[PDB]
């Protein structure tokens, strides 16, 4: 009906036509941000070539959290991780009417895009940017912003959980019925 | 300080590895949404080669708006474009202190920071995206949208002025202050 997707996205670098994705997660919730369900953790394998030529930022990081050695190891493809990520949608939504949810909202439509063709047809064309509603409380309402601390954040489904709870700091004190 | 600015972009189509811009247009508010200034409206010069490759929809909306025969006429290069539109941007705002507003957020991003990278670099990586607050009034205050008409817009500065108007309605009526 009108339910909300919520995905984090892990890539080698920033420029899609030479970058990839090597993790996906899913998240589904309603339009009050109960969750419905949680989606697959993928791992999508790129080739040991293309993982050498990130800079020094996107190796540092990948390597401190462990991807790295998931992206050796794993043998999932690109096509093979949108079917089991669509196919955990397709149960909770209805097509064209779920959009895109997060803090790397243009950065992750950008991937999608391109390399998840049927995953983005799938999906409503909207987004909900919560990094839109932190710049926003920025100027009108400063005093909200002290009473949430973002916590600290490991795996994928737990980076997508705390930008719902951004979002529901927002709805609680921010916006009115 | 903490100054916004508004952006109208019209391209070519949707892909930027193929299209380009044609009209750009700026406009700068403060935070709490009066405007500061109004900007140049410049329309980019493209070879008359990419414009008979457009799309139906895309050759339809802009020989309906006059847009075409406008760039055919133009003598104005993208890198000109950016000079003078960043040049009011200089003027009215301080580096890395004023975000994107609009409707078109990562749309007009994405042909920013490919074909414009001085000003985009000047922006900061912030954005304000309106559409991103009529979605959520979907689900958590639809009585408020009742109240709001976005109105018939013809040029590029009124495009920019029905999205700051929209977030107007969003700022009195959705938003909660002080
Ligand atoms: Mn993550
Ligand atoms: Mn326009």
């Amino acid at each position: 009906p009108n339910v909300l997707v919520w995905m984090d996205l892990e890539m080698t670098g920033l420029d899609p036509e030479k970058d990839r994705i090597i993790e996906m997660a899913t998240i589904i919730t309603d339009g009050d941000l109960r969750t419905i369900a949680e989606g697959p953790v993928i791992v999508i394998h790129q080739k040991q070539e293309l993982i050498d030529g990130m800079d020094e930022w996107n190796t540092r990081t990948h390597n401190k959290t462990g991807l790295v050695t998931k992206v050796k190891t794993s043998r999932v493809t690109e096509r093979q991780a949108e079917i089991e990520t669509l196919d955990f949608i397709q149960r909770h939504t209805l097509k064209n009417r779920a959009p895109l949810c997060g803090n790397s909202i243009c950065q992750d439509r950008r991937f999608l895009y391109k390399y998840m063709p049927e995953l983005s047809e799938w999906l409503h064309y909207r987004n909900v940017d919560v990094s839109s509603f932190k710049e926003v409380a920025r100027h009108w309402a400063p005093s909200i912003l002290s009473g949430f601390e973002k916590r600290a954040s490991h795996q994928a489904l737990d980076d997508i959980k705390e930008s719902i709870e951004e979002l529901r700091y927002y709805r609680n004190n921010l916006i009115l019925l």
